[PDB]
């Protein structure tokens, strides 16, 4: 028995019948600062709502340990058969209704509902809420669906040393008995999944965004655990926050809709961040206790602006049902990057987007599970696995392209129409399209039909002919049918770039750029006729569209021979992305990808790449190419080449630089030989340092984990390290290290605990899974292929979707690239399984099929 799996039709039935005005929520957290045995908190809800049909029956949702009382219009309801799957039935409704429910809800350690964590350092007890998708019902009684918006008035009694943060500002008074009562202002209307509670002895920083241009002042707060406060770069975070608030109200024509804005770094968080209105929560990894590269700063800033963007895209206007989640996530992702480029130091963020996030979109779109951006979601279980590379990155890429197509001025004017119309309410795909059509004066139905309602990618490549002076005599862009999918040819607004040698530096620079609408199978580009072809043609120059870009033969030979010579970072990153995707798609051999990346000198390959985020991403891709895509006979040689070159690059890198750190961190994830192991041990212990590399708390763990993985360190060294870092983060990092121990005994202990131990908190179970795989340990892991398929149904049955996913995705035998693994998956697929589980298993199988084709391609 479990919380409900609300269906689309059930949601529609409640929305047709009900209209909710208000919730008043009273939480008794007075016992919350007690020990690990404290199980429940008091939850009292008063909900005021209308029924269109007096006399009808409905139901409201609640996941609680006990319902003490439930009283509808003053009539006591029989809750003797309450269970969390059925909520509370509501018979004989009146036109106007008031329901009051007193219940004991449960704290979790799963990152769902009201999560409770105890800090081992100082004994501080920290709570935070996480309600998206449908976990609001674990804190208060509610119609837990996004189209029944209401106002919330939250009052909390808490241990007196706790701060309490919610959606709105509040007033606090002493109770006289060791607690404080926090009475929050009534919120603006919002969906249940956006209600927030963060409570504990969090460290606090305050600032203010001054009132500007019709937007009132915004009080700003930052919160984190007291034991982490010395590491929080508050000044930098407030600067980035205020840059966002200046940008978005100008862009959208709509001031920040909530009164204040708090950002809380919370323990044991499951995602990157969550856009609770006025009270955004973040993964603690973004509090940098150790030194990180510039890419992590950039990705944190992206996340900050993503969540700020949702204040409009999701919080002000919300999808009507989960099939339109993309209205929240695609738009927030697009707007985050638009803001980075427009308002922050991260003016390169479209390069990062092309390299990192688009690669996620491609992979997602090519799985057998591929779905349109505007998805079909029959129930909550279907959405729980749909926060994916299509809902986020493909959607964002399609929107970037829609901007290119209609123009930014028209697109922003359309957003203003949309926000003004649907403010404090819900919207669909149709509503968004109508707003955009109104602002642009264009029909976009056909556009939506081919771009938002379809799956797959179109390949785009130049077809050209040149005269004896190298000038084009003809030029067209060929478009392939959309795959995987329906095979349609789309309209793309794209640019073609021609690149040739700059006489002064010898680097490849853009000589010509032609932008046009490409349609159908072939589109001539007559303005390129007569132009010298140069050395490199890019038909998605400036990355305007969503496609599979490919090159003509001369251009591809230039990429292979001279990628580092590309002057500008964006077209160079598009070239790195092309090479990678060709590898994934069995068009470039893995060994050829590895050779491109490794280079052969200081000015060739990835060691010459200036953009740190591209360096990190390309290195991770190379490690995938080696383990998954290279001919098994060549893998050992490929790893020796990689490890040897990365040690050279690390030793050659500028002391203290981000490049130096990236190379070391890449070595720490690789299959290593004795020469690299011994170097790494000397860095860790400091008896033979790498000049300028500061081995700080988290780099010590990263190097020790690599040593453990290779059998060069063991449990005693892990235990000794945990003594040096006696923190909750240390416990997690020690768990990853213990899963990496390369023995059968160790691997079985790790499997048993990951799969079966439901007492461990989310973050620990996940850290255990995160050390299970390693590219040097394939032979140990081969003992788990049948184990996985034979045991995953029972995991899925026992854990929530959100808590089973790490096991399903993370223990899938992606290491076992063999037709035998495909046959085992095939037999599993012939059985009966939950649809969302089947989806995830098929995705893993598809990974194996893609790797087999790549391996055959690399074979020489
Ligand atoms: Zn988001």
């Amino acid at each position: 028995v479990a919380p409900p799996n609300l269906t689309r039709e059930q949601a529609e039935q409640r929305a047709a019948l009900l209209e909710v005005q208000s919730y008043a929520i009273e939480l008794d957290l007075s016992a919350g600062a007690g020990g690990p045995e404290v199980e429940t908190f008091g939850s009292t809800t008063t909900v005021r709502f209308r029924s269109a049909t007096p006399g009808a029956e409905s139901w409201i949702d609640l996941v609680a340990a006990r319902v003490r009382s439930a009283v509808l219009n003053g009539v006591e309801l029989d809750v003797s058969d309450y269970d969390e799957s059925t909520g509370i039935r509501l018979p004989e409704l009146a036109a106007d209704n008031e329901l009051v429910v007193h219940a004991d809800c449960q704290y979790t350690n799963t990152g769902e509902g009201l999560h409770r964590f105890i800090d081992p350092v100082d004994g501080g007890v920290y709570l935070y809420s996480q309600f998206e998708t449908a976990d609001a019902k674990r804190m208060f009684t509610c119609f837990d669906q996004p189209d029944l918006k209401a106002t919330y008035q939250i009052t909390v009694t808490a241990p007196q040393d706790w701060k309490v943060i919610s959606n709105a500002a509040g007033e606090v008074t002493d109770t006289g008995e060791g607690t404080r009562r926090h009475v929050f202002d009534t919120t603006k209307p919002m969906s249940t999944y956006l209600v927030a509670l963060v409570a504990g002895p969090y460290a606090e920083w305050r600032d203010v965004f001054p009132g500007d241009d019709g937007q009132d002042e915004i009080p700003l707060g930052i919160y984190c655990r007291a034991s982490l406060a010395e590491h929080l770069d508050a000044e930098r975070l407030f600067i980035e926050t205020k840059q966002g608030f200046g940008f978005f109200h100008k862009a959208f024509g709509v001031p920040y809709p909530f009164g204040k804005y708090d950002q809380c770094f919370v323990p044991e968080f499951n995602a990157g961040a969550m856009e609770n209105a006025g009270c955004v929560t973040f993964l603690e990894d973004y509090v940098f206790r150790s030194r990180v590269t510039g890419y992590l700063y950039e990705r944190r800033s992206e996340t900050v602006l993503h969540e700020m963007a949702h204040m409009w895209f999701g919080d002000l206007v919300t999808m009507r049902w989960w099939d339109d989640l993309w209205l929240n996530e695609s738009f927030a992702t697009w707007a985050s990057v638009l803001a980075q480029v427009g308002a922050t130091q991260y003016t390169n963020a479209w390069t990062t987007f092309a390299s990192v996030e688009k690669s996620w979109a491609y992979r997602q779109d090519q799985l057998p599970s591929t779905h349109p951006v505007a998805a079909d979601i029959p129930d909550l279980q279907a959405v729980e696995v749909n926060f994916d590379g299509i809902t986020y990155a493909k959607g964002a890429s399609v929107l970037k392209q829609l901007v290119a197509y209609v123009g930014l001025e028209n697109f922003l004017a359309g957003l203003k129409v949309y926000f003004d119309r649907h403010a404090w309410g819900n919207a669909t795909l149709d509503d968004l399209l109508v707003a955009l059509e109104e602002a642009s004066g264009r029909d976009l139905s056909w556009w939506s039909a081919q771009w938002l309602q379809t799956t797959g990618l179109n390949m785009l490549r130049p077809k050209l002919a040149i005269d004896d002076e190298g000038r084009f005599t003809s030029f067209s862009v060929l478009q392939s049918p959309a795959r995987p999918g329906a095979g349609e040819h789309r309209t793309h607004r794209l640019a073609i770039g021609i690149y040739d040698d700059d006489p002064a530096t010898g680097e490849l620079v853009r000589t010509h750029r032609v932008e046009l609408d490409v349609t159908g199978e072939r589109t001539e580009v007559p303005d390129l006729v007569g132009v010298h072809r140069g050395k490199l043609v890019l038909v998605n120059d400036d990355d305007l569209t969503y496609c599979t870009m490919r090159l003509d033969p001369q251009s591809l030979a230039t990429l292979i021979d001279r990628i580092a010579d590309i002057q500008e970072s964006l077209p160079r990153a598009l070239c790195w992305s092309t090479a990678w995707e060709m590898t994934r798609e069995a068009e470039l051999k893995a060994r050829d990808f590895v050779s491109l990346v490794l280079g052969s000198s200081p000015t060739t390959g990835i060691g010459a790449e200036s953009e740190i985020g591209v360096v990190q991403r390309v290195l991770l891709q190379t490690q995938t190419a080696l383990a998954s895509y290279a001919d098994p006979a060549w893998q050992p040689e490929g790893w020796r080449r990689f490890a040897g070159r990365l040690l050279e690059l690390a030793r050659a890198a500028e002391p203290g630089s981000d490049h130096q750190l990236a190379f070391v961190n890449s070595l720490a994830g690789s299959v290593l030989g004795e020469e690299q192991i011994s170097a790494m041990r000397g860095w860790l212990d400091g008896t033979a340092p790498l000049e300028g590399l500061t081995v700080d708390t988290d780099l010590r763990w990263g190097l020790l984990q690599a040593l453990v993985a290779h059998g060069a360190a063991g449990e005693a060294e892990i235990d000794a390290e945990l003594e040096r870092d006696q923190t909750a983060t240390g416990r997690r990092r020690a768990e990853r290290a213990r899963s990496l121990i390369p023995t059968p005994e160790a691997k079985e202990k790790a499997w048993q605990r990951a799969v079966h131990d439901d007492q461990l908190p989310n973050a620990i179970s996940d850290a255990i899974i995160s050390g299970f795989q390693h590219p040097g340990q394939r032979e140990l892991l081969a003992s788990y292929v049948r184990r996985y398929f034979d045991e995953i149904d029972e995991v899925w049955h026992r854990r929530s979707s959100r808590r089973a996913q790490p096991t399903v995705i993370g223990l899938f035998p992606s290491w076992a690239v063999d037709e035998d693994t495909v046959a085992v998956a095939d037999r599993w697929l012939e059985g009966e399984h939950a649809p969302a589980l089947r989806r995830l298993v098929s995705e893993g199988r598809a990974g194996i099929v893609r790797a087999l084709a790549a391996r055959e391609f690399d074979r020489s």
